[PDB]
């Protein structure tokens, strides 16, 4: 079974994992009408998926130039690593949501908007999660198992999901990507703080698992902002969320490419939700 690791290191999923599992998910395409007009996205449902169940949602999103499809496309093929580790047991069963950024009036940016009013209501009254309704409250009510990750400008739309969605969303993965907001590392450090000082939240209801490349270009900017993070009080610095809520994970030699950023989620995905979790589990 999965165990904390304090100070987790870059490990790619086996090659075996990049080919279909017979425990495969289903992933719906789903079209929605919000502010940005009418759009798309999948989802994907675990092996033996019960609606009688509850189980924790991701959602993830694609970078420049992509859409709703590429994560579960033929170039990175993220359903099979996710059956592959649900089958094995190294990834607890949940639902995976990959939406976008394009359309009408949709930016990296502004997303956040369109998230909090129309695509967290639409996939959350349609499949089974920990929200008991999709009003404000409900959505509130189960943010300790809801969580948002996303590369490159998608890592850029988490950090956007981050600072404004506190109140519905506990774990974030950011992706070789940093956050556009201020002139310097402390600017866009103090926004986070800022953030959730306004949200009121403890340090153990927030977790931030960050990652990229050693030779991704988004390092350069990453990394300063990371920094900075690590400065405020606001963050405990360990992959052991058991223990702390901030953790940078950075793999030698990856460069700016899917094939390397499916397996960060694959090593940082089985560190979301345990927190406060309703199984009785030991990590």
């Amino acid at each position: 079974s999965f165990k904390y690791e304090s100070a987790v290191q870059y490990r790619p999923a086996p090659d075996s994992y990049l080919n279909p599992c017979p425990q495969a998910g289903r992933i719906v395409k789903e079209t929605y009408t919000g502010i940005n007009g009418t759009k798309s996205l999948n989802v994907y449902l675990p092996y033996g998926y019960d609606p009688n169940k509850k189980y924790n949602i991701f959602y993830l999103m694609h970078g420049g130039g992509e859409n709703e499809n590429t994560i579960f496309s033929n170039d990175v093929k993220l359903q099979n690593i996710l059956d592959h580790a649900i089958m094995n047991g190294e990834l607890e069963p949940l639902i995976v949501v990959t939406p976008t950024f394009n359309g009408g009036n949709c930016t990296a940016q502004n997303f956040y908007q369109e998230f909090r009013q129309n695509v967290i209501p639409f996939v959350e009254s349609k499949y089974s999660t920990y929200a008991e309704s999709t009003t404000p409250q409900g959505i509130a009510a189960s943010r300790m198992h809801r969580g948002f990750g996303g590369f490159s400008m998608g890592g850029l739309t988490t950090w956007y999901v981050m600072v404004n969605c506190l109140d519905y969303v506990a774990y974030f993965m950011p992706l070789s990507g940093d956050y556009w907001y201020g002139n310097s590392p402390q600017d866009k450090a103090n926004s986070i703080a800022e953030a959730i000082n306004r949200s009121g939240l403890s340090k153990r209801e927030y977790f931030v698992f960050a990652a990229t490349g050693s030779e991704d270009i988004a390092y350069a900017n990453m990394n300063p902002q990371i920094e900075a993070m690590k400065a405020l009080p606001h963050f405990d610095y360990t992959s052991d969320f058991s223990k702390g809520n901030f953790y940078f994970l950075v793999a030698p030699g990856a460069t700016h490419w899917w094939g390397y950023v499916r397996h960060y989620i694959y090593d940082a995905l089985p560190y979301f939700f345990h927190e406060l979790e309703h199984h009785h589990h030991h990590h």
